[PDB]
């Protein structure tokens, strides 16, 4: 019940004691591993609050203090009376940083303690939400010197007054279905893009149109807003060798900002909690650009390189894949926008893992997600055994709002 | 209970019922996933149900379930167990068993070929010399002058655990590794420990970068003995690159026949501790792992220099760039010499089809994503996008500890 993890490249062995604090379930059993599956009350509430306050008060070296006991007491009385409770600013911030710290699929967690937390719990309207989000975007972007941030909207009450950001990311490109039968723009956002139009957006039907925000406040119907274009930092994609690369017409945005997840702290649920950091190059160049059900540009790039696309064994796809990822990195660096390559990032994560094992007794990690989608085994994380388990506070997936929303 | 897997590229959803027949444990719990962990004397008591399950499967496959032939076989095995404490498999059961272990191997991307396996019954073997002869024949047969054929050779099953047949090599053909006094390694760093044993056992090492290791063979629980595979039986491929003429000058070659020889084959509760098996390589095994792992030949740097890449910042992706050209070279060299090999695109695409077919005809296909996804270019292969379910079925191939750690030396 004390578990070891081995790195098969360095022979370093770490002992995991942290998993014994695990609460939630994995989806795996003694008889079946689901490691590759993408998505596997006042009475309920109090022990959750308690579990959280215990780790909060432990973290500040005041476990079993009067102040600790006083807070447990106060929170308990508030639950019994109000059916919920409110987090102190200090607890809110601790919770957000620790939700990030606990995200087993995140390779960038060495940065976890340096998260700018924006308390947006006083927000009451979609306009308010828009304002808070423009401020987030501007702060995180910081003229290209990106800073990690989260903005936290009011917590769920009865599930009928939910705050939700309908976009999956604050900043994404639209996708439309052409009469051609093909797809224009980002195919992953076809359904969302339609909903924008079904709600009144006038799409300029381009290939790289920054989607508008669809914001839902206090359970009400969601509203449309356009992010000030001057706040959306974008990078034209060129190659340091291939002069022709720029004619491909590619560009991407600098700010990865996940906005559809659910933040859980002390049993309290934050359904609207957009957060952002900075890209690892492969996210854009391997997944966004080369995935078959995304921008899927491998073939066109291959042709421009005049590769032998006759047989798979010429590895023409692999060759182009590398150059495309060279270009992304080169373009962001040239425009001074923060980005990290997959080698630096995974090397960072190995140190973080080391630090966590040493200072916390473990680091929950999902190998399937941590190993980059290119060049896997030449990155050190590939040779690193990882233990995956669920800790709270946490970021959780939640259903898309349209399949839920009672208009 | 039914289970759903989704391919996130095609939205093809499949339904697993086969996991219901799963016996062994995974290492995972409701509270922990051990999916990325590499590695997470039987009595009559446990033996007959295992025998019975196997014979029930076999007779179902041949459409003779509940036949007099089926029932008589069960009773025969029952008697043989309770009288002799074990039992012998018919030739037909051994063949079926071996094919199904391969079929059940959740880490093997090459399973589309599982029904075409040449099974060599070496259960009449008694000595290490006999083992060598069988293994020579396996190599000659499987190699087939470059037109590779899958094969497995099966030596006598375990009895009391004190008379085990074992092949001490991890693979039948592998290069020596020698640790030097300065700390550097000559040849394959993965094989240093085994090379040392061989040398200690009396092997005269040539001490080059690509020395084929001798076989170290243990029969009937006796001390192991050394044998040199006839070099004419060892097919090798000099590695060159289709565009880079300096590549040949790196001095690289590799052997054509991948033959795992340290695993344990379990069939109907019987344990076959010596069961070398062989197929043909997927290109990345050599070009990505064998050549480019930091803990193996580790040639990325030398290749990158000769290519004149910007090696100062990793963000030049010089490592990535060199890796591709190396893997291009391996594929080119093998094809040019007409030695069977498959690229990772071709292999993973075939596996997806195999998998889908397995869900339809069998109710599932246990698969270890972590191992199935190739070590370069992950998401441009279709397996990356495929949800998989991992579970353990018998017959199976199992890990066993290295013999030198358990062997009782006779002297
Ligand atoms: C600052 C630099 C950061 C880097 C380099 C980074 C990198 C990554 C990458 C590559 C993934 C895999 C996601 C995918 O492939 O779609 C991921 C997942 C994730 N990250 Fe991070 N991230 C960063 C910041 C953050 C921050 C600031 C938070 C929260 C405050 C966060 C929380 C998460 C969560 C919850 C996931 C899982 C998302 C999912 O399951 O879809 N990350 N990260
Ligand atoms: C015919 C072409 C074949 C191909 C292309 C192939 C491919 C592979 C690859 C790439 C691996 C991962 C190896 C590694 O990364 O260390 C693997 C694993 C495995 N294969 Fe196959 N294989 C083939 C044939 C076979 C045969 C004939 C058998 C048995 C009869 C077999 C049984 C297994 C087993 C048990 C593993 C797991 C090994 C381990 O866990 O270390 N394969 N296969
Ligand atoms: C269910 N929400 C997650 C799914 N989404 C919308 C998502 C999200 C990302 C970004 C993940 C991420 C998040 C952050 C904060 C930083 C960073 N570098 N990367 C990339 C991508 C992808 F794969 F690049 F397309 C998709
Ligand atoms: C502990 N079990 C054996 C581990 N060994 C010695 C082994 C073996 C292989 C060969 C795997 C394989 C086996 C077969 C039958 C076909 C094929 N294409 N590849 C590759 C590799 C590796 F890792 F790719 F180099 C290692
Ligand atoms: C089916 C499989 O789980 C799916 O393709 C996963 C694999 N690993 C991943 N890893 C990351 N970082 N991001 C992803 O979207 C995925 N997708
Ligand atoms: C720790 C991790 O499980 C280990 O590096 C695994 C990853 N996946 C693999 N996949 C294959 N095919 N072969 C391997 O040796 C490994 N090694
Ligand atoms: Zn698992």
């Amino acid at each position: 019940r004390f578990l070891k993890v081995k790195n098969w490249e360095t022979d370093v062995v770490l002992t995991d004691t942290l998993h014994l604090k695990s609460t939630l379930e994995t989806g795996c059993t003694e008889h079946i591993c689901m490691g590759s599956i993408m998505l596997p009350t006042k009475d309920q509430l109090f022990p959750l609050a308690k579990e959280f306050l215990d780790q909060y008060y432990s973290s500040i070296k005041r476990f079993g203090s009067k102040a600790h006991m006083d807070r447990l007491e106060e929170v308990n009385k508030e639950i019994e009376s109000t059916s919920t409770y409110q987090l102190k600013d200090t607890e809110l911030i601790y919770g957000a940083k620790h939700a990030w710290r606990n995200a087993s699929r995140c390779v960038g967690r060495i940065q976890w303690s340096k998260l700018q937390v924006f308390d947006a719990r006083d927000c009451t309207t979609a306009h308010g939400m828009f304002n808070y989000i423009c401020n987030h975007v501007k702060y995180a972007t910081n003229k290209g010197n990106l800073r990690s941030a989260i903005t936290i909207f009011p917590q769920r009450t009865d599930g009928k007054h939910d705050f939700r950001v309908w976009n999956s990311q604050l900043i994404r490109y639209a996708g439309y279905k052409q009469p051609d039968g093909s797809t224009l723009g980002d195919p992953a956002n076809v359904q969302f893009t339609e909903i924008c139009i079904q709600q009144g957006w006038k799409a300029p039907r381009g290939r790289f149109d920054v989607l508008p925000l669809l914001l839902q406040a206090n359970g009400n119907d969601p509203e449309l807003f356009q992010i000030p274009p001057e706040l959306v930092l974008e990078v034209p994609i060129r190659h340091p060798k291939f002069d022709w690369f720029k004619d491909l017409g590619l560009k991407w945005y600098g700010l990865p900002a996940v906005s559809n997840m659910l933040l859980e702290i002390g049993g309290l649920e934050f359904s609207a909690c957009p957060f952002s950091g900075w890209y690892m190059g492969t996210e854009i160049g391997v997944r966004d650009y080369c995935d078959n059900s995304r921008y899927n540009i491998l073939e066109e790039v291959a042709k421009k390189m005049d590769l032998d696309m006759r047989k798979t064994s010429s590895l023409w796809k692999d060759q182009a894949l590398v150059e495309i990822n060279i270009a992304v990195l080169y373009s962001f660096q040239s425009d001074k926008v923060t980005i990290v390559d997959h080698h630096s990032a995974t090397e960072s994560f190995i140190k973080h893992m080391e630090n966590e094992y040493r200072c916390r007794g473990g680091c929950p990690a999902d190998w399937v997600w941590i190993v980059p989608p290119m060049s896997g085994s030449i990155t050190p994380v590939f040779h690193q055994e990882m233990l995956n388990y669920r800790l709270t506070p946490s970021f959780e997936y939640q259903p898309d709002p349209w399949n839920t929303h009672v208009w």
